[PDB]
């Protein structure tokens, strides 16, 4: 592998325009529904092939979420005269992360399937973002996630979907298979960065190479602001622009990692496509989608992860190329695709866009009357954009959860 990583530059970023109307999101309604009153959910990652779309078994549609339990009636999350406090709840969640699944035969009005792997199966507590695809036409899946805390660790763990007329329950998920962690010469370590990032297992086979990939969350190698600006990162910036504050401390990239084979057992650590030194720390959950020959890679991040000097919304940011190792160009000149509106600048998050230009996100922080906000923990409505060239366009909303399948499997 001969390849150059692509640097999301300073002045791509300069570019980001929040609440243009073709790549901002629409506001949501504060009345909302919720999905459950049990349980919250936030990151949710479809079922699918490792082509990328979404799979329907015997005509169930199935989300996999990151999900904790509503602290209605327990006693440690009360306010002062004894009252439910939902916002130290909802903001305590990510602690408490297991991964869940819910079904559906419109796509809709979710039916809750309940935990993948029983307590303790997990090497860590947490169980973090990451993807489930279907392996087989007798209903193997293969959950690749992330152990976070000790460490963070890219995992798999093997199981089983089982559909009856009106349910679907899971079979296996009993082990978990330690793939890799940072390495310290290409991505970040934990001695390097107490708070660097790696995560996000998103596998794909590639269709011209027929190799099985994984891309991920990372952050580039080397001890915490020791990485340099150059003019590299620096990108055409205008004059008067020439101050980066503490960019050094922002080092985000897309990993990339191969296969030996498509059983997915060993993989090979491969240099980033996407860096973004100089201009963000974050790059979540990066994702493909294969349209007209292109590769369109997508990865989520935050208005607040940005270096100094520069801003964009909360939302999925974009790159596109002629090849999987790049070059990449930043979607709509700057890199944004889909962002939050300054007025409801977190709404929602996580944004997940699929082949069929369906976009999902869960609902985060709604603001109300000043500094209150209304915490969601449940769907967003779907949008959808469309793709053409290097530019997106949103294009029409559906309904909260809408992620209807593209292909039906029979087993
Ligand atoms: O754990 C801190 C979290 O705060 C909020 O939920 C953000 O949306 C999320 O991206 C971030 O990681
Ligand atoms: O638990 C949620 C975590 O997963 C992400 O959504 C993607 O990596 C992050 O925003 C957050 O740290």
């Amino acid at each position: 592998y001969n390849y150059k990583p692509t640097l999301w530059t300073r002045a791509d970023a300069l570019k980001v325009h929040e609440d243009d109307p073709t790549t901002t999101q629409p506001v949501i309604d504060i009345a909302f529904p919720v999905m459950s009153e049990e349980v919250f959910i936030w990151d949710t990652m479809p079922l699918r092939d490792f082509d990328g779309e979404i799979i329907s078994v015997n005509g169930w549609c199935i989300i996999f979420t990151l999900t904790a339990d509503r602290n209605t009636d327990n006693p440690q999350f009360q306010d002062e005269n004894g009252n439910y406090d939902i916002t130290r709840d909802w903001e305590d969640r990510h602690g408490r992360a297991r991964i869940c699944y819910w079904y559906s035969r419109t796509g809709k009005d979710w039916i809750f399937g309940g935990r993948v792997m029983a307590e303790g199966v997990s090497p860590t507590t947490r169980e973090w973002a990451g993807t489930p695809i279907l392996l087989n036409d007798r209903g193997d899946i293969d959950l690749y996630y992330t152990c976070v805390t000790p460490g963070a660790t890219i995992a798999k763990v093997r199981g089983k979907i089982v559909t009856s007329d009106q349910s679907v329950s899971l079979e296996g998920f009993q082990q978990v298979t330690s793939l890799f962690s940072a390495d310290g010469t290409i991505y970040q370590t934990e001695e390097q960065n107490a708070f660097w990032n790696f995560r996000d297992p998103s596998p794909f086979i590639d269709r011209n190479d027929g190799k099985l990939y994984m891309l991920f969350e990372g952050n580039v190698a080397g001890p915490r602001g020791s990485h340099e600006i150059t003019q590299a990162e620096m990108g055409n910036v205008p004059p008067g622009y020439e101050d980066v504050g503490g960019a050094k401390y922002q080092a985000g990239c897309v990993g990339l990692a191969v296969a030996k084979d498509l059983s997915g057992s060993e993989w090979q650590i491969l240099p980033p496509l996407i860096t973004a030194v100089g201009v963000n720390d974050q790059t979540e959950r990066p994702h493909f989608v294969f349209q007209d020959g292109k590769y369109y890679l997508f990865t989520i991040s935050h208005k607040y992860t940005f270096a100094d000097n520069l801003t964009g919304p909360d939302g999925v940011y974009g790159f596109v190329s002629d090849k999987l190792t790049g070059p990449y160009t930043p979607m709509n000149s700057s890199g944004l695709v889909l962002g939050n509106p300054s007025s409801q600048p977190f709404q929602t998050y996580s944004h997940y866009v699929m082949p069929n230009g369906l976009v999902t996100s869960f609902i985060d922080s709604v603001p109300w009357k000043g500094k209150d906000y209304r915490i969601g923990g449940t769907e967003a409505p779907t949008v959808k954009i469309l793709l053409k060239g290097d530019r997106s366009f949103i294009v029409d909303s559906f309904d909260y959860g809408y992620i209807p399948a593209m292909k039906d499997i029979t087993l």
